[PDB]
């Protein structure tokens, strides 16, 4: 029962959809993930999510993405505590009690969790059960997401709240026309330069003569 470190250096992560053994993870291209300085691939960033149903939450993650060294997912929805049941205790799932035989399952679903593409995650960041993430979103350390995250803003804290946006209002409207992260890799390669630079308007030209 010993406890392993699937990174072998803080400055090496792993493809996240090239390791997961989890079927309800969805995970798209070059998305990693960076998880020396606490030991567990993966899949075990997605809490509670049951690798076994069809009829679960899914934790749905968009390409390019960067995630951090125990960053977590929160999965099972509800977890089977009801608060607004007179007890938030899971009755239904301790059955070595007789007395609780004729107790009712509070389980509740809350809906995907939904990462878009190009969204950076900070170490030890925690999303909460139901939450969908933008693309271009920056999750800051530690950040507790309580609810969902618009495209291309920086949140930060515990709950997270609005930092700023990354680009202007018009800015991330070309950049959500564009989505560059659906083009094929030729043409990526020719854009590199400017994909590694803040020049959304050349950017635009670009992808206008494509």
């Amino acid at each position: 029962h010993h406890m392993k470190n699937f990174f072998e250096s803080p400055f090496k992560g792993k493809i996240i959809k090239d390791h997961i053994q989890n079927p309800n993870i969805i995970a798209g291209k070059y998305s990693y993930y960076s998880g020396y300085y606490h030991g567990h691939s993966f899949d075990d960033c997605a809490r509670y999510l049951l690798p076994d149903r069809n009829d679960v939450d899914k934790l749905i993650i968009g390409s390019y993405c960067s995630v951090g060294t125990g960053a977590s997912f929160i999965m099972a929805g509800n977890q089977g505590h009801r608060y607004d049941w007179i007890s938030s205790f899971p009755f239904f799932y301790m059955n070595e009690v007789e007395a609780f035989e004729n107790s009712i399952d509070a389980f509740k679903n809350a809906g995907d969790t939904i990462i878009g593409n190009d969204v950076w995650i900070g170490g030890e960041a925690m999303i909460m059960p139901g939450i969908k993430i933008g693309d271009g979103a920056v999750i800051g350390s530690r950040a507790l997401v309580t609810k969902d995250v618009e495209p291309y803003a920086i949140v930060g804290g515990n709950p997270a709240k609005l930092i700023k946006k990354r680009f202007s209002e018009n800015q991330i409207a070309i950049l959500l026309e564009i989505k560059w992260w659906e083009w094929n890799e030729e043409v990526l390669a020719d854009a590199m330069p400017i994909l590694c630079s803040g020049n959304i308007d050349l950017l635009y030209k670009f992808y206008k003569n494509i």
